[PDB]
Formats: C-alpha cells, sequence, structure tokens
C-alpha cells in the first residue's frame, strides 16, 4: 500500500532539465519561440558625480562620489543567472510551516468531541502542504511560462491592434473616463510639467543650504540592464544620469529636426540602437507558492525594466496616478476598484452595492472583471493579461494619461521631447520587446508582467471588454455570445469564479453570523460563514458587533499563505536569535488579522505561537516594540494596512477599529465629474460621432503618433494651425483633415512603416 503521513516528508524538487544556455536555446527554437541577435553594450566605469551630475552637487549635508556608467570601450553581453530555490541540491530553503500544523492538531485533540467542522482547517493545511512548495521554481517552468505567453499572443486568439478595428485614442480614452477617472499631478496641487529631465527635478528652493518631484522607486529591487546584480539603491546616481542623457540625446534630435533629404535618420537609428538595453528586461523567477506537480512546468515571471526606463515611464504615469482615487466608492457610475480598500467600511459599501437591484452590472481592477448577472456574481480574468497588450494598447495608455491628466483644459503640460517619448519609444520599449534571461536575449510577447508598471494596460485591456460587453447588449458572461468578445478584440479572458443565487448568500450570511471576534467579542468556537467573493482577494461575512459587512481574506489565499511563509530575505550584523522570533510574530499576528480570526483552529494556533515568540523576546530584553514601528513593510499582507498606523495585536477592539466605516475620500478629477455610467459612453460611441474632448494636446498627440519619428517638433506646430481655425465639433471630421496637414508637409509616416514601428525595429540591430 500507500506510506502517507501526518506530517510529509521534506520536498526534494525534481531536477531542473534546462539549467543550461544550451538546453534553454534548443527549448525556446524547438517552440518556435524567437532569440534575437545578440547585443552588446559598453563596459561600466568610474567617473566623478560631480561631472556628470554638476546640478546635484549641493548633497553637501547629511551621493556617493564617483559613478558607473556604461561609457568604456570593449563592449560586453550582459549575464542573469538568477537563483532558483528551493532545489534538488538545496532544498530546505522555504519549510512549510510545520509548527502551526502541530498547534493546530494539538488544539483540534483537546477539544473534548467530535466536529468535523474544526478538523477541516486541519485537513485544508495538511492538503496546501502536500500539493504545494513556496519557491523561485526552475528556469524549465520559466520557459514553459513564456510558451504559454507565446501562445496567447500569437497562436489561438493573437492579438489584435485596437485602432484596425474602429477605435481610436480618444475613443478609448473616452471610455477610460468612465473607468479610469484621472486628476492633475499633485494636495494643494504644486507640480511641475513633463518638460524637464529627471536630475531638475529636485529644486533649490531658497538659495544657499528640497522639493522632491520623482516619483518613488522602491531600493530595493533589482536595478536591471545595465547593471545586473545591483539594486536600484546602489544605481540611483547611475538611473538619472542615464535618463538625463538619453533625453538630452532625444532632445536634440528633435530640435535637429529630420535635416536635409532625411540625412538625420542615421543619427536617430543611432541612438535607440546605442541605448537597447532599455528594451531588455530580466527574467527574474517570481516567488510564490507554487504546487509541485507544476514546479517544472509553471514559473511566473518578473520582466525587470532597466531602472531609466522605469524612471521615465513612471514620470508619466505616477505624479498623476498617485493623485487619482477614483472609484465606485466616491464616484456614481464609475466600475473602477482602484485603490478600493476594504477595510473602514469599504467592503459593507461593495456589499451593498451587489445587493442593489441594478443588473448587468461590472466592475474592473486591472485584468481583473467582475459582473453580476441574473442574480450570479462572475469574477473574471483575462488569460495572461500583459500577454495579449499590444504597443498601440500602451500608447493609447498614454495618450489617456497625457491628455486627462497632464493637460490643463486642453493645453498641454508637457514638452515634444515627452510627448514623442510616451506615443513612440515607451512603448516600443516595453511592450513586445526583449528580455534576457540566461546569456541569452530573447523576444518577449506582449507587455512584460511586472505589476505596478502593467495596471494601466490591463486595465484598458478590460475597458475594452467592458466596452465590447455592453455593445452586445450585456450577455451572461457564461454564454457563447460573451466568449465571442475574445475573437473579436484578441483579449484573452476566462471565468475565475461564480457564484449563482449572490444577493440571497449574502443576506443569509446576516442569519447565520456565529460568535466571533465581530461578534460578540469572544474568542469563536466556531467558523463564522462567508460569501467567497474573491473580490481583490476578500471575502465577505457580517458583523453583528458593527451591523455591517467585514472582510475576510479569501479561505484558500489564507490557508496558502499559512501553510509556506515567506523568507526572511537577507539577515546581516542587525541581531541573530532575535530576530527569526520577531518575525514570527509579525507571521501569526497578521494571518489572524486578514482573515484568521474567523477560522477557530488557525486563530487559535496563530495566537499561542505568536503569544510563544512574543514571551521569550519579552524575557531576552528584545526591543520589539520599536521593530514591530512598521511591521506593516516587513508583512506580506502589509499594504492593505498602509499609512493606518495601528498595532498588531488582532483583538475585538483592534478588528472593530480596523473596521469602523469612515467616508470615503473626495474625489479628484481633472474635468467635471462623468455620471453616465460606462454603458451610456458605449452607444454614443458606436454611432461614430463624437466630440475631441482632449483639445489641443489630443490633436498634438495625434500629429506626434501619426507622422514621423524626427519631425515631432513640425508635427505640434501642424496641429497648432488647426487648432487656431475655430470648428470640437466632431473628433473624426478633425482627425482626419489633420491626416491631410501632414501630408502636405511630408511629414506623416508611411502605412506599416509608422513612427512606433521604426523604433522597435531599432531597438535591435
Ligand atoms: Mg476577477
Ligand atoms: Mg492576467
Ligand atoms: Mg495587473
Amino acid at each position: 500500500d500507500v506510506e502517507e503521513l501526518l506530517i510529509p516528508k521534506v520536498w526534494v524538487p525534481p531536477e531542473d532539465p534546462l539549467a543550461s544556455p544550451s538546453r534553454l536555446a534548443k527549448f525556446l527554437r524547438e517552440n518556435g519561440y524567437k532569440v534575437l541577435q545578440p547585443r552588446s553594450l559598453p563596459e561600466n566605469e568610474e567617473y566623478e558625480t560631480d561631472q556628470i551630475l554638476p546640478d546635484l552637487a549641493w548633497m553637501r549635508q547629511i551621493l556617493k562620489p564617483t559613478l558607473s556608467l556604461p561609457i568604456g570601450d570593449q563592449e560586453y553581453f550582459p549575464k542573469y543567472y538568477p537563483t532558483h530555490r528551493p532545489s534538488k541540491e538545496k532544498p530546505n530553503a522555504y519549510p512549510p510551516d510545520i509548527a502551526l500544523l502541530k498547534q493546530m492538531i494539538y488544539l483540534f485533540l483537546q477539544v473534548p468531541e467530535a466536529n468535523e467542522g474544526l478538523k477541516d482547517e486541519v485537513t485544508l493545511l495538511t492538503q496546501n502542504i502536500r500539493d504545494k512548495a513556496y519557491g523561485s521554481g526552475t528556469y524549465m517552468g520559466q520557459a514553459n511560462r513564456l510558451v504559454a505567453m507565446k501562445e496567447v499572443a500569437t497562436g489561438r486568439n493573437p492579438n489584435k491592434d485596437p485602432l484596425k478595428l474602429g477605435y481610436t485614442f480618444e475613443s478609448i480614452a473616452q471610455l477610460l473616463d468612465i473607468t479610469l477617472p484621472v486628476g492633475p499631478p499633485g494636495d494643494d496641487k504644486p507640480w511641475v510639467p513633463l518638460t524637464r529631465v529627471p536630475s531638475r527635478m529636485l529644486v533649490l528652493t531658497g538659495d544657499v543650504d528640497v522639493e522632491d518631484y520623482l516619483p518613488k522607486i522602491n531600493l530595493k529591487s533589482s536595478s536591471g540592464l545595465p547593471y545586473v546584480g545591483r539594486t536600484k539603491g546602489e544605481t540611483i546616481g547611475e538611473m538619472i544620469a542615464i535618463s538625463n542623457q538619453f533625453l538630452r540625446e532625444l532632445s536634440t534630435l528633435l530640435k535637429q529636426g529630420a535635416g536635409t533629404k532625411g540625412s538625420n535618420k542615421k543619427k536617430l537609428l543611432s541612438m535607440l540602437s546605442d541605448y537597447w538595453y532599455l528594451s531588455c528586461g530580466l527574467l527574474f523567477p517570481k516567488a510564490e507558492r507554487y504546487d509541485k506537480s507544476t514546479w517544472l512546468t509553471k514559473t511566473r515571471n518578473i520582466w525587470s525594466a532597466p531602472s531609466p526606463t522605469h524612471l521615465m515611464i513612471s514620470m508619466i504615469t505616477w505624479p498623476v496616478m498617485s493623485n487619482s482615487p477614483n472609484n465606485v466608492l466616491n464616484i456614481e457610475g464609475c466600475p473602477s476598484l482602484y485603490k478600493f480598500n476594504p477595510f473602514r467600511g469599504g467592503l459593507n459599501r461593495i456589499v451593498e452595492w451587489i445587493l442593489a437591484p441594478e443588473e448587468p452590472k461590472a466592475l474592473v481592477y486591472a485584468d481583473n472583471i467582475y459582473i453580476v448577472h441574473s442574480n450570479t456574481w462572475y469574477s473574471i480574468d483575462l488569460e495572461k493579461g500583459e500577454a495579449n497588450c499590444t504597443r498601440q494598447h500602451m500608447q493609447a495608455a498614454m495618450y489617456y494619461i497625457l491628455t486627462r491628466g497632464w493637460s490643463d483644459n486642453g493645453d498641454p503640460m508637457f514638452n515634444q521631447t515627452w510627448a514623442t517619448f510616451a506615443m513612440n519609444i515607451a512603448p516600443a520599449l516595453v511592450v513586445d520587446s526583449s528580455c534576457l534571461i540566461m546569456n541569452l536575449q530573447i523576444k518577449t510577447y506582449g507587455q512584460g508582467s511586472g505589476n505596478a508598471a502593467t495596471f494601466i494596460n490591463n486595465h484598458l485591456l478590460s475597458t475594452l471588454v467592458l466596452d465590447q460587453w455592453n455593445l452586445m447588449r450585456q450577455p451572461r458572461p457564461d454564454s457563447e455570445e460573451f466568449k465571442s468578445i475574445e475573437d473579436k478584440l484578441g483579449i484573452n479572458f476566462k471565468i475565475e469564479r461564480s457564484i449563482d443565487d449572490i444577493r440571497g448568500k449574502l443576506r443569509q450570511l446576516v442569519l447565520l453570523a456565529q460568535p466571533g471576534y465581530l461578534s460578540g467579542g469572544v474568542e469563536p468556537e466556531q467558523s463564522s460563514p462567508t460569501v467567497e467573493l474573491d473580490l481583490l482577494g476578500w471575502s465577505a461575512t457580517y458583523s453583528k458587533d458593527l451591523g455591517i459587512y467585514v472582510p475576510v481574506l479569501d479561505k484558500e489565499r489564507l490557508f496558502c499563505s499559512a501553510a509556506y511563509p515567506k523568507g526572511v530575505e537577507n539577515k546581516s550584523l542587525k541581531s541573530k536569535v532575535g530576530i527569526e522570533q520577531a518575525y514570527k510574530v509579525v507571521r501569526y499576528e497578521a494571518l489572524r488579522l486578514v482573515g484568521g480570526w474567523n477560522y477557530p483552529l488557525l486563530n487559535k494556533a496563530c495566537k499561542n505561537n505568536a503569544g510563544a515568540a512574543r514571551r521569550h523576546l519579552e524575557a531576552k530584553g528584545f526591543p520589539l516594540d520599536e521593530f514591530l514601528a512598521e511591521w506593516s513593510e516587513l508583512s506580506e499582507f502589509g499594504e492593505a494596512f498602509e499609512g493606518f498606523n495601528i498595532k498588531l495585536t488582532v483583538t475585538s477592539e483592534s478588528l472593530a477599529e480596523l473596521n469602523k466605516p469612515v467616508p470615503p475620500k473626495p474625489p479628484n478629477v481633472n474635468r467635471p465629474v462623468n455620471t453616465g455610467g460606462l454603458k451610456a459612453v458605449s452607444n454614443a460611441l458606436k454611432t461614430g460621432r463624437y466630440r475631441n474632448e482632449a483639445g489641443l494636446s489630443g490633436l498634438v498627440l495625434l500629429a506626434t503618433a501619426r507622422s514621423r519619428l524626427q519631425d515631432a517638433v513640425k508635427a505640434k506646430a501642424e496641429a497648432e494651425k488647426l487648432h487656431k481655425s475655430k470648428p470640437d465639433a466632431d473628433w473624426f471630421e478633425r482627425s482626419e483633415t489633420l491626416s491631410d496637414l501632414l501630408e502636405k508637409a511630408d511629414i506623416a509616416s508611411k502605412v506599416a512603416h509608422s513612427a512606433l514601428v521604426e523604433t522597435s525595429d531599432a531597438l535591435e540591430a
């Protein structure tokens, strides 16, 4: 017979069968995955910081004396060999939480009699320990994942350029007005326009020794090319320097124009080729709880964008986005769940939204669509999302951000250097470009899987699915009619989950709510019922103490986290025996806080384990209070508790305080608030007639996109010749007379050889 143990024997991962460039290259070629002609880049060499950044010399109080820049002669080919953990030879990297499991089993045995509701917790945790494993996966899994990305983009349902499907930059931007309302960059709104290099984004206000405008980047993530094996914090100076140089070289090429008889293309192609590496990401293997059976066939990838490319794109993206908290909870008609938080009465409000008689109705967050239809809740995901994204998808997103975010009442708050970068360079850098895995520079299909960088592109993709959903009279998500939306758009999607009779099930939560922390203020004997909405990973349960619905983390997610904790990740001179225990207090208490409090055995076992570490440290004299000062950064669930300034306690009071309703933040939209909902906008757009609500800046961006790269400064001017003649009254009749004006100056680029394509081909020469 079979063995089956109470505690599974230490798992030994299989040998990675693609641990060689030779082997990997074979696999990619065998699947028709494209391997690029290897590009090389100059060796990094020292240079005085005073010389490269003279304007940032005043860092003489409280920089790094020299900088390492890709300037020295002798080219090298870049190499990225990430470590996979666990592995066959080093298997003990991330052990399952056996101490937790033993404690749960222990407490179950202490219970006088029976109870299978309790035992289900021990079963579920055990099943996770057996089936899954936390780690970096394998090269074989990464490569294998990539072939799936190519299949999404070029196989079953090949990607479609939205502009060749009737959509325009403006009509898309009018849809994003509803599904992603955006304001101006800013409290008080004192922000600078997109007209300067990153160096001058720090201002020496008041002479004789600083206002900070640069987007925030986390100092611990990898720098990327040209600094493999270095972090963003270690390359801050370098990141600015390269961005400066690139943007300065760009503004020269536009200042110089296209020259006589196009004798300046060489200068453009020269530059783009020299900065090829700005379009090459590192295939970082993402660490998560993969299941053992697919350890060799699925490993999620993070496309580590080079820091200059990130900095420049986030200079366009972040000042707008970190200042637009506009969602379903503060704008009527709005389906966006952007910056939604389930605490502070947040979840109750979504549940009340569901209970409302209205249907069909949709909610969006990036690559997530939630739909209630015929009293059924549908949770929908785009297949790989990023993989479906084309360059025109992103340049449409860029058009939207610059139009509604970086424009004062029609007027552009951006120069032509930033306009040309956003419309014609940035999408080519990040979508359908390349990545460096081992020593191999290989193509990426669609956008690379970031998670912050990919938000707006994915949200756009879903917005199109939503528009298309409206156009065919809002069919039931499971129907054939709904499924035909992916054949029409080239975007892959699938129903992740559906709950029949959603309103009845939600209502029943009020009746069947058990005693607990939020109902009677006691330690729960039994789990209180939930509806597993998976609303951004959150479920709904009812609180009798507060009289409202309160969030509990999705049950599978909760027990998936409980089974395999994330690693510490680097521990230098900072203590020794204290840190290991201290992290466990964080681990166990944070588990309770997100939803462990609802699950009697998990709640009690976590409480005991945390209390055990807490008492040990308290007798040892560890500064635990000072440690937990920003526990938010130390926990994998910390994001949801950011700026909340609340202690790790998980009591009746703390849980009630965490959920006590607070009025939603006032919306910040740069234009008069639209409250018509998406359904109406979809029909107004299908007619073909719609107003150019972008203003002048929209005509500037249409000219920049629709003409040649080097003739960008002429493009703005020709669009201003149009703006001075007052018609606006229809976008299409306006858009076509602009295309003629571009043909009158011979600046309009040839079909299939657009400004965006030319820079794509230039990036690998
Ligand atoms: Mg979803
Ligand atoms: Mg997706
Ligand atoms: Mg996303």
